[PDB]
């Protein structure tokens, strides 16, 4: 408590652990990457089929994750900044969007459990 | 994207996309509901989320690692101007500027955000450094942009 008193800022690695236990504070809530709001979207789009059949839905946090690394980030900060990056995917990348989807669905299916992976929380 | 319509289609399909999270979201804003169906409806999406017979979008389950260094070397590079100036530099205008020039960094493990931790340090961090001081430089040059409304 002292030392945030003193940098002046709540830093990441001291900001997480008020996470451990459950001066300027880190904005997380005030930007987002809007492509990730697209990618979802996609991949709600294309494991859609698969709700329809006895068991195994692929997991939709690791086909966005791969694809998300595959594309540009879009983001923004304020409600008109979204506007101009979802019209720029929707105007532009929508195809290279599909293929990571795409190709994020093929590696899930491929390996849709990796060994020694413990899960995250914030 | 009535209440009823959005509890139909996520119960039908299995999931909640994020346009219907986002006018679920935006339609908990102390209005008016049916107070009734609009309530009832509401209240069966709940229990179905709960259930597990609607995914909701897999929103904490993901994190872009590169948030996490943008975040933590931005404080670094505005802390030593913090009692200089009334108005502290905006944080988030910064790492979004930087996040933006910056290769994405996305995770679902602990092992995996272990991994982008390490390519961040053994190979971005002047990268980095350098896309945070670029963001630091245009937020003093305009520190508020004209006609935005800020997200929460
Ligand atoms: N076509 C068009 N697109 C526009 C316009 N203004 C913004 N955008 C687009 O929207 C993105 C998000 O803008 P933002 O929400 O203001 O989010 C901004 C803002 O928070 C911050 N930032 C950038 N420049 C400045 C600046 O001069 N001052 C301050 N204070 N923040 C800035 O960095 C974030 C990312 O900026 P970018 O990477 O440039 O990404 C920008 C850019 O792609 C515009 O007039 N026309
Ligand atoms: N040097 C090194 N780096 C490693 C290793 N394993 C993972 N990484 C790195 O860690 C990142 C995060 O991996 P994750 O959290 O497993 O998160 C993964 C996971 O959610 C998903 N994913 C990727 N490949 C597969 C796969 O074959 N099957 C499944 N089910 N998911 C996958 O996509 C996310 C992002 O994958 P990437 O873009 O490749 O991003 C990977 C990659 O950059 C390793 O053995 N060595």
């Amino acid at each position: 408590f002292t030392k945030a008193l003193q940098d002046g800022y709540l830093t990441p690695a001291m900001e997480a652990e008020v996470g451990r236990l459950c001066v300027v504070a880190m904005p997380h809530k005030k930007f987002i990457n809007v492509m990730e709001e697209m990618v979802l979207t996609e991949v709600v789009s294309q494991v859609s089929k698969y709700q329809k059949t006895t068991e195994k839905q692929p997991d939709i946090a690791d086909i966005a994750a791969y694809a998300l690394n595959r594309l540009p980030p879009l983001y923004a900060t304020s409600e008109e900044g979204a506007e101009y990056q979802r019209q720029r995917a929707s105007e532009e990348l929508e195809f290279l969007i599909q293929q990571q989807v795409k190709d994020g669905l093929g590696r899930y299916f491929d390996r849709p459990q990796i060994a020694d992976r413990k899960p995250l929380e914030p």
